[PDB]
This record gives C-alpha cells, sequence and structure tokens, in this order.
C-alpha cells in the first residue's frame, strides 16, 4: 500500500515487490542496504526487517523493483520483542519506518544507560 | 476441489496448487507457520502434512 506488497516468502527470507517511477524516487533516501522496514503481518502486529538486496527488473517488459528482507523481531503495542515466529503472507503492505521508534528501541527508561555513540 | 489439487509427487516433498484468488483470500488465516493440511490419498486414508513459517509461492 504505502510502498508495495510482499509477493514470495520463505522460512529464512522475504521477497518484496515495489512499484517504479514516483514511489521509488520519492523515498529513495530510506531505501538502502542496512536500513529497516516494517510489514503488517496480520491485523495489529508488525514485523521488523532489514534490507539485504535491491534489484530492478526490466527484461520482458517487467519494469519493477524487487527487495530481499530478513526479519529481526516483532513489536506488539508499544514494546519490542525478539525472535519472531509468526511471519507475513502475501497481500501485506509495507509502511516504512521512522527514527523516533528506533530511538525508543535503543534507549529505554532506566536500563542502566551507558552511551556508546 | 475444496482448496486445490496436487501438482507433483516426490519422495521428499509434494507440490500442491490453489485454484483462484478468492480461495486464498478466504483461507489466508489458515495458511501460515506450522499449519496443517490433509490430502485424500486414495479412497479415504487421509495423509497429514506440515508447512513452513510462511506458505506461499506466487508465480
Amino acid at each position: 500500500m504505502k510502498i508495495g506488497s510482499v509477493i514470495e516468502s520463505s522460512p529464512h527470507s522475504i521477497l518484496v515487490k515495489i512499484d517504479t517511477l514516483k514511489i521509488f524516487e520519492k523515498a529513495k533516501s530510506a531505501l538502502q542496504i542496512g536500513k529497516y522496514l516494517k510489514i503488517q503481518e496480520g491485523n495489529h502486529n508488525f514485523v521488523l526487517c532489514v534490507i539485504q538486496n535491491i534489484k530492478i527488473s526490466t527484461d520482458k517488459d517487467e519494469d519493477i523493483f524487487i527487495l530481499t528482507v530478513q526479519p529481526v523481531g516483532i513489536f506488539k503495542g508499544e514494546e519490542f520483542f525478539q525472535g519472531n515466529s509468526m511471519l507475513p503472507s502475501p497481500t501485506e503492505p509495507v509502511f516504512l519506518v521512522e527514527d523516533d521508534i528506533l530511538n525508543k528501541i535503543f534507549s529505554n527508561e532506566k536500563t542502566k544507560i551507558f552511551h556508546l555513540g
């Protein structure tokens, strides 16, 4: 919906399809190797994944963008967990990710904060 | 029939098919990690099968 939908799947990797032209160029800053994405995976959950490979298909008049992602965890409500088993199926949109949630993940209340960089 | 038919039979895996998109939309809630399906296998002896973390391959 926001950027695209998932097409294929596997017990180790997830394959995502992204529309071309305006959508890719508008949000090309956040579409790089090593960054993060979130997938709906049902109704109220969300699965966090990291980008590993980006390709463009043009042969046989099939111009489209294809991404490979690997999950890292699932956050339910306002808290983050690790080691997710439930995984998304096709017709599931991807809704990008912001930086405030990343700040919340890496710096929780108390937890004996020790800064690194 | 109910969901689909069998494409390939092999000693280690069975390749199955789904008829159309409406069936997939209705049964999306039951095709995911660790879900179970049964195949006819002759007259009445059903065979239980297991599927992986996600169960799809759109082609």
